[PDB]
């Protein structure tokens, strides 16, 4: 299997407050993260929840990898933990939060677990095909889920569940399976905002994920850039 990961502030942003991390040694799992917080604040969160997400998973991957589920709910709560801990103690960054996404693979390589909380997303494509998994933590995709019908809609990016909340409700978690020639994209919403499915799904079958990764990137900030954008793309 390959694996890219990118990160970039974008055209608009101060500063990037998206955060991502790749197992280089194992491509046992990856893992983006978009931070939201004045102060600094969304920076910290989304930090927080990419190191305490791969240092849990780090430690107890070898104790708990039968029991998927179980390992992937307690690293996003450990994450969690740690942001409300910060939050309680650090006035200023008292509203700090980070959506995460996360891919663990089985051992095999060819299952997905797929687990998130926030609106970053996990897309799978094959042939030419693309497909989101995940479906967005916003209230505005919940109401499309219910009877409302939203890609317009100005509060669209406005998140009802994420990482650093005492009242966190849901961790979204499922497998899915995989074949030769597959692709995983985990993308913060930095993309999904400027590229359509479609327009994504073209830089995907792209051969080389190095430069896929890249094309998706430097797509998303010539089509106007205007949030921190974040990548990875496995190819299985
Ligand atoms: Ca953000
Ligand atoms: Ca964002
Ligand atoms: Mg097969
Ligand atoms: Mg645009």
């Amino acid at each position: 299997m390959d694996v890219a990961g990118l990160t970039d502030c974008g055209l608009i942003r101060k500063s990037n407050q998206d955060a991502f991390y790749i197992d280089e040694k194992h491509q046992r799992f990856f893992i983006v993260a978009d931070g939201m917080g004045g102060h600094a604040g969304g920076e910290e969160a989304s930090r927080l929840a990419v190191d305490h997400i791969r240092q849990y998973l780090e430690t107890h991957l070898e104790d708990l990898q039968h029991d998927p589920v179980t390992l992937l709910r307690q690293a996003f709560l450990a994450a969690n933990h740690a942001i409300v801990e910060q939050q309680r103690q650090n006035s200023a960054r008292a509203d700090m939060g980070t959506t995460a996404v996360v891919i663990l693979l089985d051992e095999k390589g060819d299952r997905a677990w797929c687990a998130h909380v926030g609106a970053s997303r996990i897309y799978r494509w094959r042939k030419d095909q693309l497909q989101q998994i995940t479906s967005d933590h916003t209230w505005i995709a919940q109401a499309v889920q219910l009877g409302s019908l939203a890609r317009q809609h100005p509060w669209r990016h406005v998140l009802s569940q994420c990482l650093g909340r005492e009242d966190l409700s849901q961790i979204d978690i499922q497998p899915i399976d995989l074949e030769p020639g597959d692709r995983l994209l985990l993308c913060s919403d930095g993309l999904t905002e400027e590229l359509t499915d479609d327009v994504i799904s073209i830089y995907l079958s792209e051969p080389n994920v190095q430069k896929a990764a890249a094309a998706l990137v430097d797509a998303a900030k010539t089509h106007g850039g205007r949030d921190n954008v974040t990548v990875v793309v496995i190819s299985v």
